[PDB]
């Protein structure tokens, strides 16, 4: 797969998300660019539908690991950029400790020059003055690993790792995320060793936007395979 050749620059991101949670129903829109050689997103995001029912932290990992940085000695293991142009359906389910869950599907994949994550949210069992509804966690997003495997009986990957975010008392809300991944075309696609992608996002405001939006730079670096002598 030669998929990896249309990261090597800047790409301009669109993100399009529909969300139902609890029968709160909202539209989330997303510009920005990626800079998969550093690992790099930036992004602004609106809710087009007004105001957002649920906190915009707990949406950051549905709103495109295609841009994350692999090191040159582990390109053989960026499932994401070998599906490329045609692309790979990301699902999620999010459970949420002692509240309701997300249930996400993405499809991820070229538009023209603009690489698209387009999604469906529907979240459901939430309590409406729990953290998520209520709006209880603070605006921001700690740094973490998340673990891949790869799962060959689907021909795709598949990871699970727990969120952990900051509510605004002082205590955690667990976010327990289940992500499966599979391509959308036919091609071959890259099986990866056990690896893992580590991530840090910083959350801001847009001082002349008046709607309700966040603002965010993430990084994501792939890690944990052996760079053992072997290939020096």
């Amino acid at each position: 797969s030669k998929g990896e050749e249309l990261f090597t620059g800047v790409v301009p991101i669109l993100v399009e998300l529909d969300g139902d949670v609890n029968g709160h129903k909202f539209s989330v829109r997303g510009e920005g660019e990626g800079d998969a050689t550093n690992g790099k997103l930036t992004l602004k995001f609106i809710c087009t539908t007004g105001k957002l029912p649920v906190p915009w932290p707990t949406l950051v990992t549905t709103l495109v690991l295609c841009f994350a940085r692999y090191p040159d000695h582990m390109k053989q293991h960026d499932f994401f950029k070998s599906a490329m142009p045609e692309g790979y359906v990301q699902e999620r389910t999010i459970s949420f400790k002692d509240d309701g869950y997300y249930k996400t599907r993405a499809e991820v994949k070229f538009e023209g020059d603009t690489l698209v994550n387009r999604i469906e949210l529907k979240g459901i069992d939430f309590k409406e003055d729990g953290n998520i509804l209520g709006h209880k966690l603070e605006y921001n997003f700690n740094s973490h690993n998340a673990y891949i495997t790869a799962d060959k009986q689907k021909n795709g990957i598949k990871s699970n790792w727990k969120i952990r975010h900051n509510v605004e008392d002082g205590s955690v809300q667990l976010a327990d995320h289940y992500q499966q991944n599979t391509p959308i075309g036919d091609g071959p696609v890259l099986l990866p060793d056990n690896h893992y992608l580590s991530t840090q996002n910083a959350l801001s405001k847009d001082p002349n936007e008046k709607r309700d939006h966040m603002v965010l730079l993430e990084f994501v670096t792939a890690a944990g395979i052996t760079l053992g002598m072997d290939e020096l």
